[PDB]
């Protein structure tokens, strides 16, 4: 790869795909958190920090954030 990529820093397709996949996959008390942070800050989601970060920001358990993230990341 010579020239710079296209998914940098962050692309819309990724964010939109993340939120959609969240509400399309997760549910109950899983998609809410994921979508919450996603809509709360687009910069924090696709390439968001470690699970610990998102968890600390959402004040929710890391385990949950990990499950939702893995479910929405499994697509990749």
């Amino acid at each position: 790869k010579e020239t710079v990529p296209y998914q940098i820093p962050y692309t819309p397709s990724e964010l939109e795909e993340l939120q959609q996949n969240i509400k399309l996959e997760l549910e109950g008390k899983e998609q809410e958190l994921a979508l919450e942070l996603l809509n709360y800050l687009n910069e924090k989601g696709f390439l968001s920090k470690s699970v610990e970060e998102i968890s600390d920001v959402l004040r929710c358990s890391v385990e949950e954030l990990e499950k939702v993230r893995q479910k929405v990341l499994r697509l990749e």
